[PDB]
C-alpha cells in the first residue's frame, strides 16, 4: 500500500541521519570508505564480507534495509571486521579496536534514544508479510 511506502521512506530518512552523524566524528575516519586493495593487499584474504559507512549509505538508497535490525547487521560486520583484523596487543590495533566498539556503542544509542519501538514493529510486520 501508499501507507507501507511511506513507512520505509520514514525508515530510510531515519537511517541516513544516523549515519551521517557517525561518518562526520573523527573517532570513526577510518570506518568512512572501503579498504583500498593497492594500500592493505592481505585484507580480503581475511575479511570475507568487508563493510564501511559509505557502502551502508549506498545500500540505504538501494531500498536493502526494510527494518533498523537490518541495518544494525552492517554496523555490527563494521565493527566484528575491525576486531578480527586488529587483535593483537600493540596500541595501533588497541586504538582501531576502541574506536571500532565507540562506532557500535554509539549506533546502538542514537537508535535506543530516538527510534520508536512501535515504528521498528510496524517496519517488522510489513517486512513478514512480504
Ligand atoms: C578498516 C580500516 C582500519 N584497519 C585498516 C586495516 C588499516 O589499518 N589500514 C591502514 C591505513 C592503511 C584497514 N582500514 C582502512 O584501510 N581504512 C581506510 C580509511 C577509510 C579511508
Amino acid at each position: 500500500s501508499m501507507q507501507e511506502e511511506d513507512t520505509f521512506r520514514e525508515l530510510r530518512i531515519f537511517l541516513r541521519n544516523v549515519t551521517h552523524r557517525l561518518a562526520i566524528d573523527k573517532r570513526f575516519r577510518v570506518f568512512t570508505k572501503p579498504v583500498d586493495p593497492d594500500e592493505v593487499p592481505d585484507y580480503r584474504t581475511v575479511i570475507k564480507e568487508p563493510m564501511d559507512l559509505s557502502s551502508v549509505i549506498s545500500k540505504i538508497d538501494l531500498h536493502k534495509y526494510l527494518t533498523v535490525k537490518d541495518y544494525l547487521r552492517d554496523i555490527d560486520l563494521i565493527c566484528s571486521n575491525a576486531l578480527e583484523y586488529n587483535p593483537d596487543r600493540d596500541p595501533g590495533d588497541r586504538l582501531i579496536r576502541h574506536r571500532a566498539c565507540a562506532l557500535r556503542d554509539t549506533a546502538y544509542a542514537i537508535i535506543k534514544e530516538e527510534l520508536d519501538e512501535d515504528f521498528e514493529q510496524l517496519c517488522e510486520e510489513i517486512q513478514e508479510s512480504r
